[PDB]
């Protein structure tokens, strides 16, 4: 139902919402619902198992939550998405995605992402990245991971949010270790790298074709940031070194 905005060509911060008391975390809306609801999950290393819900941006900024959800498992890293009333997250130190129904507060499904690497981060690196990242876009729900079969390079799969069937899988050429964030727009994978920071690689799943690109991120962006795209409003939902902000996006023709 969402029309593709085009090929991403620019990124800039467009709203500062508040400074959180947690350095890292993730936040997002449910793009499949016409709703002001906001979902918020601060990252506490190896202890993350609650989701907070706010009814509006005003309530969010003011710190007036509606409710909290106690998740049935702990979450790996910062990642989660909400898609048509269901929460999806990577179960801590597994290659599993959990589906949790928010309305009834119970787990409705799990899917093992075949061959996905997990619990394999070098001792030295910041542990806030999820082994399997989730992303929502115009085309549906996505998992972004790596496999040994693809030499630690990023693999993309489309996941049906209702049946949990894998609908397609693509091997990219990009080493997952080199990425700070990855997100989908119109079925195209954008990968953010350190240089400053920029998108330097895209993978178009419709075409099964990748390219090198150069889209600078703001200087204030850090590696430890969490970034999620929203296809309903075409914004990036960002959590960056305590700061809860949105980025706006400029597009050119596909
Ligand atoms: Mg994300």
């Amino acid at each position: 139902v969402f029309l593709c905005p085009g090929l991403l060509k620019g990124v800039y911060q467009s709203e500062h919402l508040f400074e959180s008391d947690h350095q890292s975390g993730a936040w997002c809306k449910d793009p499949l619902q016409a709703s002001d609801k906001i979902y918020y999950m601060p990252w506490t290393p190896y202890r993350t198992d609650t989701l907070t819900e706010y009814s509006s941006k005003d309530d969010f900024i003011a710190g007036r939550p509606t409710t909290t959800y106690k998740l049935p498992h702990r979450v790996d890293g910062t990642g989660f998405v909400v898609y048509d009333g269901a929460l999806f997250f990577n179960k801590e130190r597994t290659r599993n995605i959990v589906k949790f129904d928010l309305r009834t507060r119970i787990k409705s499904g799990e899917a093992i992402i075949a061959n996905a690497n997990y619990h394999d981060t070098s001792p030295y690196r910041w542990g806030g990245k999820s082994d399997i990242d989730l992303a929502v876009d115009e085309n549906g729900l996505w998992v972004i991971y790596a496999t040994e079969q693809n030499n630690g390079k990023i693999v993309i799969s489309q996941l049906n949010p209702y049946t949990l069937r894998i609908e397609g899988t693509w091997d990219t050429a990009y080493d997952k270790r080199s990425a700070s964030n990855a997100f989908m727009i119109c079925g195209i994978l954008y990968v953010v790298k350190s240089v400053g920071n920029k998108i330097d690689y895209i993978y178009n799943t419709d075409q099964s074709k990748d390219s090198l690109v150069d889209v600078p991120f703001p200087n204030s962006y850090q590696y430890i940031a969490a970034v999620d795209y929203n296809p309903r409003d075409n914004l990036l939902y960002v959590w960056n070194n305590y700061h809860v902000v949105k980025y706006s996006l400029d597009f050119g023709p596909l």
